[PDB]
């Protein structure tokens, strides 16, 4: 599927990739670079099936911030993902697993069309380049390494939303969960019972104390 | 309601309630006495009405604790309360808000009648009183006071299970909750956000640490 975008190359790779063990040597982008200044930036990443308990409130919670000036940060993945981006709108910053001129996944096409036009696509591959294992992974510590703060609304064990845990830690950004009913959303709660996240226990308290730490 | 309990007095008023600021200078019993003995006390409270979800786990608790020689203590009321005291028998006690002549709340008759059987309740009130909106909030202090730790698996705002959680505050009773979802039971989502509870976020885990914690 050909996306049809006109996308050129970023001059500087940003300061917050300087923490990563193999940076990204060049970046390929599409729409508003200014979204690569702000204060803030949240990446909002998870399950590709969220329940609509979670999808609720990772709307509330991409649209509050986007709304006071925060930036969303993801990988426009079905689920999570792609939620959290089309409601952050315009204020959104996809890191695609695939080269710019394509478009992944092709479900989400609407979306990614919006985001291209609106807010800001990167990718670490220039053209004719489609996913595969590695380059989601590869992909994802983009979007860890580029985030100041990491919500995972709901996640399941021995998933990429693991994988990116893994990274927000050695990478030593704040992770937060969304409150889950036990089994109904494993990794999330086993980041929680060993303390390598933070619960969300009140969605305006837990976005008010976050302005106020940046804002 | 009558209860037709046949009952008496404890001889020695428990360690634990010394740590009161008013403790109960005599107490009245039914059942078993020995269950006053034993190394850990789990105090599990709650709401009259849980969602399936806390039922669940709030058995799942009861259950094992009780199966591995922990006792239950709770108050007898509809909801939380009464689920854990029926699924930890017999190694339950309950705190009476009446006399042990009287049964409170009827509907409870059952479950209250098997634990004057083979657990044990007690009462600071000696016969021919029935509950007041006071002596539940008496009985409270006392489940607390009496407890090692307190699990409260679902709860709102402005509810007895929060006077209860500022007692095991005030007491130093380390004080666990059930995950819940947002909007759900605030009460219980307060105490974590506030940092005064713990989450149980693996029953399982939860319960070895526990019963290890107390050489069980």
């Amino acid at each position: 599927m050909k996306s049809h975008f006109q996308y050129s190359t970023l001059e500087n790779i940003p300061k917050a990739f300087d923490i990563l063990k193999d940076p990204p040597k060049k970046l390929y982008c599409v729409g508003d670079t200014k979204l690569l200044d702000t204060p803030l930036k949240v990446a909002i990443i998870g399950t590709r099936r969220p329940t609509p308990y979670s999808k609720q409130h990772t709307i509330t919670l991409a649209r509050e911030l986007a709304k006071n000036g925060a930036v969303i940060v993801s990988g426009g993945a079905l689920g999570v993902d792609i939620i959290a981006q089309e409601n952050a709108l315009p204020k959104t910053i996809m890191l695609s697993p695939c080269s710019l001129d394509f478009i992944y996944p092709t479900n989400n096409h609407k979306v990614i069309q919006e985001i291209a036009q609106n807010g800001l696509i990167l990718s670490e591959y220039e053209k004719d380049f489609m996913p595969i294992k590695g380059s989601f992974l590869a992909r994802n510590r983009l979007v860890i390494a580029l985030s100041d703060v990491v919500i995972i609304p709901q996640a399941d064990l021995k998933s990429g939303s693991m994988s990116s845990a893994r990274l927000a830690q050695k990478y030593q950004k704040p992770l937060f969960v969304l409150p889950q009913r036990l089994n109904e959303s494993d990794g999330t709660n086993e980041l929680l019972e060993k303390g390598q996240a933070q619960g969300i226990f009140n969605i305006q308290n837990f976005i008010n104390t976050l302005l106020k730490d940046y804002h």
